[PDB]
């Protein structure tokens, strides 16, 4: 059963409320994390809790838990879970911004499902993306505000003026040329999943190119996927009307995807 | 009374005993919509057109509404009753707990605040106030989401900007929570509705326009234009008119609140009644 600590105890999650007056539901005041388990221990636990301390910061929330308290929560959670869960601690604006221009009622709470990875055929055939012309403001804070990735595609592409930075909630690698081209960290979020798959692209000598990769580049592009700690690596086939090599996950992507998941150990606390 | 409410489930509460589920995706994902609709002598201004834009928004935003708009207008109305005075009643619609195979939130929840309406400070209407103007934009700038997040952090970095104002590459849209209109040569400038939110405040004041032979030229003004700008002011239906004096380093005209503004200003307050409901 889904569970949420809220308040100082573990809830089911579908009795966990929040008060109308937090600026998370009035304003979209809000950052978050997600966090998953491989042999139930947590993925890169640690570079997530400080990106949460980091997007509220960014927000000017003042952090109303310390990264230990948070930890030893997720770590319990997880505990009472006894399955593989996907974990989301969420730090909200509360119910003022003060005239020091802080949110320093900040409430927080963290949810704990059963993790769903995508459909083991979205990794056979891989997924379709659909391109827009806008882009994530403050891109390196995670926050809550996801409207334009609802308003064919699993997933939004921002491609601000035809330069695909990432996507709604994973970023975005192309492949030409066996090399790995990413938005830089200036452009796109610090994804875990992403530093990862630069240490593997290192240890496997493939050149990596952090620059924005190109619309008008995927017709001679070979490959593509997008990477995030639920789904790892996902391939994606098409962008908008254009197919990506020969529209099948292509052999650099699931090599990369077999090193990841013989490698994870090595990140999980 | 007096005290704030929150209609949820079908019940007023006490504001501070409303509570909503953290399954809810306007929690999770920022999914939701919302209206600010106000009182003059208590009654709802504008109440339809606001109605309106806030079914435009859950439609706009793939949200199915939970209730139909006659069912909202008896809620606000009979909350407006119990408040019995000049009241800021702002409706929620959100996500709800799942977006769908078919591409919808199709189980929506909804709730209304009512609190007694807070005006700007009258000092701020006498100096008129300072906007921080940002190179971004509101993109589904016909929906009024709770997305406010670049209004907060935009106050991060800016010494005491009353709000900021949106100016991708230079043409300036509107506030985060304001239409914005620039007054050069005794006309007024204001964006186009294709890039700004259709303001009711924004509505009357053109229809005023419109009555006293003011021309209304619908094309964004740019931040370059500024130095040749008599005055400037923002509208929203809780603020009205507030005259603009400072845009970032920028001062407008002499740097007081100007003639045409507060002319606007008295002929809104003087018509209002027109708009009530
Ligand atoms: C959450 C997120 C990702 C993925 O980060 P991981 O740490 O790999 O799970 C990537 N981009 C965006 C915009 C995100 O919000
Ligand atoms: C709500 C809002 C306004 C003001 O709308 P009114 O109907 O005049 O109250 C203006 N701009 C934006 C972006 C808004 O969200």
């Amino acid at each position: 059963m889904n569970l949420c600590y809220i308040d100082g105890k573990f809830l089911p999650l579908e009795e966990a409320k929040l008060p109308v007056t937090d600026l998370i539901i009035q304003r979209g005041v809000g950052v978050f994390e997600t966090i998953s388990t491989h042999s139930r221990r947590p993925l890169m636990l640690t570079p997530h809790l400080k990106r949460l301390e980091g997007s509220a910061t960014a927000s000017s929330i003042v952090m109303p838990a310390t990264l230990d308290e948070m930890a030893r929560i997720i770590r319990e959670g997880i505990k009472k879970m006894g399955c593989e869960t996907m974990v989301l601690p969420y730090i909200t604006g509360g119910d003022s911004f003060g005239k020091d221009h802080l949110f320093s009622s900040s409430r927080y709470f963290v949810i704990f499902e059963e993790i769903r990875k995508p459909d083991p055929i979205l990794y056979e055939k891989g997924v379709a993306l659909h391109p827009i012309n806008a882009e994530r403001y403050l891109p390196s804070t995670k926050s809550i505000n996801y409207m334009l990735s609802f308003t064919g595609a699993y997933e939004i592409l921002y491609c601000p003026e035809g330069e695909i930075v990432e996507g709604s909630h994973s970023t975005f690698f192309l492949i030409k040329n066996g090399h790995l081209i990413t938005a830089p960290t200036s452009r796109a979020l610090s994804g875990t999943t992403r530093q990862i798959v630069l240490e593997l692209a290192r240890r496997g000598n493939i050149q990596v190119e952090e620059r924005c990769p190109l619309l008008t580049e995927l017709p001679e592009a070979e490959e593509a996927f997008i990477t995030g700690t639920v789904k790892e690596l996902l391939p994606v086939v098409r962008i908008g009307d254009q197919i990506i090599g020969n529209g099948v996950p292509g052999k650099l992507t699931k090599h990369l995807h077999q090193v990841y998941l013989s490698s994870i150990v090595e990140w999980l606390e």
